[PDB]
């Protein structure tokens, strides 16, 4: 994006300043130049960027946290990347290691012996302790002038918490003398130390990082375990699904309301003229043969290989993820201890209307569920990723995204009050997507390029998303238009070949290509007629043939129509009888489901099953409020929802959606991803 601006990098050390001007010298010659301002505290720097003296700095997981807090809401615009065998990464993970065979899981740390890395260390203090604070377990609430932080003594019978000088049982298990055992360097300190402690039977849990079991014990790793927050243990290598939280990489941060593009543009050029391989000398990351301590990690970590940009919708809170953010809430902010799941659900709504209905919900449930409001589905997910909201009913599409953002399906919407409902329920009954055609057994799926297709409307499942998704799987281009010769896809941009055949209102002038019933070929029906007047391939749902053909639609285009006139295009290449669906289909698009974070999952489940007994299709109080009836239509649930099918514990979105739909969407979305899927993709790393 175009300028000739300087960028004021901030340094807090002279050494740092040293390479900062070394940097600038290398490219006085470019559009976006650099400036160096040194200060004493990262923190000053923070405020020196909130007041516009400066432009960017590289923060640490916890630093970047407070840089985000008002009055400076500086946001991470760029993070580092670090791997060797694997590829690349924007993270590391703290674990709680236990010994295999001792049989306690996370509720049971009350009165354990613990081994830690040091006081005020993220891995060994902040994460575990703050977690255990938010859950309840360590009961710390309101430090105004309440004796405080080292209350963990009341929780754990003994510990080894290095460099603590405020208690004594926390110093108890430290190996050494007495004066040196609780020193910050007292030998059970740091990572390895905390591990040895545990190996010395001096703990029950060493709160550490993942690599440690390989680092200290690669022989006997198999004797050790992880203690996860869902109340389970998992082996050493299952860390990615068992971490207490992943101190997401070092972030360059800057102002929201500013010239960030310029800074990323400098970091960009710099990043790799003078990169990981500089043909010669100024390095921007240069890490070896143990250099002097004050030399290393100036400006960026030397470990770094790569500076990757942050998706613009990202904020401190999202980047750091949940886990860490809330751990830092706990100790870094107030004493907050009897509410992990404060047994009562913030349902997150879209649009005032939705709110109104949720307000009804609120009331009649006697406040079991409370309500938040937004302007978007986009947004409600973020309030769910951020723990400001709990659950939302999502569409098949939305589900994928949220599922990528780690929201798991809970109850799926079923629309037949007669089929899948309790015992009755097996999985909720989706509908199909199928490409219908006529006689000419010339046409097949893999030969479809360049034919004339008719589509329901763009942005719709049936007519647009599934065919085009699948098709893009095959092509690798976001070419849409330029795949078929021409066809109809309502609301296409009128120069688009997929507006060529559209007839608008009959053919009297008016609305040649609108996605509305003021267009001749709109909807499933319109498109079935569109196979009939002009198109070669129709993309629709499986009920469309058998809803208009043999004396079902009495419009003149349809008058002589009967089902052997239309066949199904199978994906495998073959064709079939319209009347033959579960076997021949493009995709079986599942219902809406509600998603939340895994933690909220099983209670959400209960909420609704209760709420339904009272306000669903044969509810106890349904005269006050019908959970499923709306003042308009799809207000919270899909108006002609019948019952709420329980999906079994920990369902993957992928399972819920099935391989066909999952493939459709995933491919369609490599084309032009939205802001939210982008971030959820970056934090699939997290």
């Amino acid at each position: 994006a175009p300028p000739k601006t300087t960028v004021r990098w901030c340094t807090i050390s002279s050494a740092e300043e040293k390479k900062c001007n070394s940097l600038k010298d290398h490219m006085q010659q470019e559009r976006v130049t650099l400036s160096c301002v040194q200060k004493a505290t990262y923190l000053d720097c923070i405020k020196a960027i909130s007041n516009n003296e400066a432009d960017a700095i590289s923060l640490d997981g916890g630093q970047v946290f407070e840089a985000g807090l008002a009055p400076y809401k500086l946001k991470p615009i760029a993070a580092e990347v670090y791997e060797r065998s694997g590829g690349s990464t924007t993270s590391y993970y703290a674990v709680a290691v236990v010994k295999k065979g001792t049989d306690f899981m996370i509720k049971d740390l009350r009165g354990k012996t613990s081994c830690h890395t040091g006081l005020g260390r993220s891995a060994g203090w902040n994460i575990p302790i703050g977690t255990l604070i938010h859950r309840e377990d360590i009961e710390w609430e309101g430090i105004e002038s309440g004796i405080s932080e080292q209350a963990v003594a009341k929780f754990f019978s003994a510990s080894c918490v290095p460099g603590a000088t405020i208690e004594q049982k926390l110093c108890r298990q430290c190996k050494g003398d007495a004066k040196t055992k609780c020193l910050r360097n007292g030998p059970y300190s740091g990572y390895s130390g905390a591990f040895q402690c545990l190996k010395d039977g001096k703990g029950d849990v060493a709160f550490v990082k993942h690599t440690t079991v390989q680092e200290n014990a690669p022989e006997e790793k198999d004797e050790y375990e992880l203690l996860c927050l869902d109340g389970s243990r998992q082996p050493v290598d299952s860390y990615k699904t068992c971490n207490w939280a992943r101190v997401a990489a070092h972030a360059v941060v800057a102002r929201d309301d500013s010239k960030i593009d310029d800074i990323w543009s400098f970091l960009g050029m710099q990043a790799y003229s003078l990169g990981v391989d500089t043909t010669s000398d100024f390095h921007l990351f240069g890490p070896p043969g143990k250099k002097d301590p004050v030399l290393k990690d100036l400006l960026f970590k030397d470990s770094a290989i790569m500076l990757k940009r942050v998706p613009e919708l990202m904020d401190s809170q999202l980047y750091l993820g949940f886990e860490y953010y809330s751990a830092i809430q706990s100790l870094r902010k107030d004493q907050l201890t009897v509410g992990p799941r404060e047994n009562k659900i913030q349902w997150c709504a879209v649009g005032k209307d939705e709110k109104s209905k949720c307000d009804r919900w609120s009331v009649v449930s006697n406040g079991e569920v409370e309500c938040t409001i937004l302007d978007d589905n986009k947004d409600c997910i973020v309030k769910i990723t951020k723990g400001e909201a709990d659950a939302i009913s999502l569409d098949g599409g939305f589900v994928y995204t949220a599922g990528v953002c780690g929201l798991v399906p809970v109850v799926g919407e079923s629309y037949e009050d007669e089929t899948q409902c309790s015992k009755d329920e097996e999985q909720p009954a989706y509908y199909f997507a199928v490409a219908v055609v006529k006689k000419s057994s010339a046409i097949t799926w893999n030969n479809l390029q360049g034919k004339k297709s008719c589509h329901t409307a763009v942005g719709r499942t049936a007519g647009w998303n599934i065919p085009m998704g699948l098709i893009h799987n095959k092509t690798g281009s976001c070419d849409f238009d330029d795949y078929f010769s021409e066809g109809c896809a309502p609301g296409s941009p009128p120069n688009s070949r997929l507006c060529k055949l559209c007839q608008g209102s009959g053919e009297n002038l008016l609305e040649k290509c609108v996605a509305s019933s003021h267009e001749k070929y709109y909807g499933y029906t319109g498109a079935l007629r569109c196979l009939v007047e002009q198109g070669d391939v129709a993309f629709i749902k499986h009920s469309t043939v058998g809803e208009n053909v043999s004396g079902s639609n009495k419009d003149d285009w349809a008058k002589g129509l009967t089902r052997d006139d239309f066949e199904l295009l199978c994906t495998n290449g073959k064709r079939a009888k319209t009347m033959d669906y579960k076997t021949c289909h493009l995709a079986k698009v599942p219902t809406h489901a509600v998603v939340a974070r895994p933690e909220k999952a099983n209670k959400i489940r209960e909420l609704l099953e209760g709420q339904e007994k009272l306000f669903g299709l044969h509810g106890t109080e349904k005269e006050r409020f019908m959970m499923f009836q709306s003042q308009t239509k799809d207000l919270l649930f899909k108006a002609l929802t019948k019952c709420l099918v329980k999906l079994r514990q920990g369902i993957t979105y992928k399972e819920f959606l099935g391989d066909e739909y999952y493939a459709s969407v995933a491919s369609l979305n490599t084309c032009n991803p939205s802001d939210l899927l982008q971030v959820c993709t970056f934090l699939e790393d997290k």
